[PDB]
């Protein structure tokens, strides 16, 4: 199989396609991706017939900025008959995947596929039973076996394939299922919450997003990001000229520092987390983040970078390169990930974890 589907935000197919062509090309996994504007997915078609599997094994999924999820697929099934929906799909997967671990029947994240999405979510149940009977899925769900994907691009038209559970998104359509809490002071809270899910493995939350950690929230007003930190039972310095929501102040976990987040300097030396959702030029945000990391003012950070109008993949890769240049100059070891989150529009969210020897 040579085709790899990557799910993306509709309207970002060109970025998604440019990035995968670049990073696959770096590994001599040559191929091309067409770009259907607003389709909400990209298919990278490898030149070599089994490079699809090689790509999704060897290229780290965490290194892709503009893909929410990916999976390798076979040929397109068209005209699935309503009286015969099971056999053609079983036939596509037989001998492609055996004893797979989980089934996801997904669509592109467009308004047009909204009715198709409801069909897919329901079709999952009887299809899962049939694939289990056919031996394509293990009778019991297993986290370490591959995820089987059935991907509907239109009614009666689907791809079938898989992804490896240690090199993919753990979430349906690459989108963590989140409900906005009514007592949160802003909807932006979902950006940070989704970031925690995307960037920090679930079995590491209690250790890395820990009760009692100190955090700093730059440009915090009125408190959407501070809210997520408070819910992890952290103590937060919320830094802004604007006021913090009273609901947060009443928890007794929040200290409001009335300052510009760009000018703020911590005196406290045991800050675990710094987060930043400040609307400013990405080159300038990136420099502030690099200051915090190089000076060891925080151990981990999550922050947003606004995308420009054009050359978005190039420019955000350059922002990231600036931060890396600063880290290298000072011999600092850190892991950087970035992802255009579901709750991100014309921006990407970055996570950096700094290491001390």
């Amino acid at each position: 199989m040579n085709k790899v589907v990557l799910l993306c935000r509709p309207g970002f197919e060109k970025e998604c396609a440019a990035e995968i062509t670049d990073k696959a090309g770096q590994r001599e996994i040559f191929g091309f991706a067409r770009v259907k504007e607003n389709a909400g997915y990209v298919i990278y078609e490898c030149y070599q017939p089994d490079d699809g599997d090689k790509l999704i094994r060897e290229l780290p999924f965490s290194s892709l900025i503009f893909a929410r999820q990916w999976f390798v697929v076979g040929e397109l099934l068209q005209h699935l008959p309503p009286e015969d929906r099971i056999t053609p799909i079983v036939g596509m997967l037989q001998g492609v995947v055996e004893k797979g671990g989980e089934l996801r029947v997904e669509v592109a994240d467009t308004n047009e596929s909204k009715e198709l999405l409801k069909f897919c979510r329901k079709f999952t149940v009887p299809l899962r039973a049939a694939l289990r009977d056919a031996g394509v899925l293990a009778n019991y769900e297993t986290p370490k076996r591959p995820v089987v994907h059935v991907f509907f691009i239109a009614p009666g038209c689907c791809y079938t394939g898989y992804s490896y559970s240690n090199n993919n998104s753990p979430f349906y359509m690459g989108i963590p299922r989140l409900k906005f809490p009514a007592d949160a002071p802003s909807r932006s809270t979902l950006k940070l919450e989704e970031a925690f899910h995307v960037f920090i493995p679930a079995d590491e939350w209690d250790e890395r997003l820990a009760n009692g950690m100190w955090a700093v929230d730059l440009g915090a007003c009125p408190g959407g990001w501070t809210y997520q930190l408070v819910k992890r039972n952290m103590w937060v310095y919320s830094v802004d000229n604007g006021p913090m929501a009273q609901s947060l102040m009443d928890t007794g976990q929040v200290t409001w520092l009335r300052e510009d987040g760009f000018k703020f300097r911590p005196t406290r030396s045991n800050i675990s987390w710094m987060v930043c959702d400040m609307v400013e030029k990405p080159a300038k945000v990136a420099a502030l983040m690099a200051q915090w990391l190089v000076n060891g003012w925080c151990r981990e950070t999550i922050f947003n970078l606004k995308l420009p109008m054009k050359k978005r993949y190039e420019e955000v890769s350059h922002n990231l390169a600036y931060i890396q240049a600063q880290l290298d100059e000072h011999g600092i070891n850190a892991q950087i990930q970035a992802r255009q989150l579901y709750h991100d529009r014309e921006e990407v969210t970055v996570h950096v974890r700094r290491i001390w020897a």
